[PDB]
């Protein structure tokens, strides 16, 4: 849930293992 990954889930993909792809943002827990 916390956006400490700083990745956009726009393409439906996150590089940070553990981060959820909460379109359009990758959030970890």
């Amino acid at each position: 849930g916390v956006p400490i990954c700083g990745e956009t889930c726009t393409l439906g993909t996150c590089y940070t293992a553990g981060c959820s792809c909460s379109w359009p943002v990758c959030t970890r827990n």
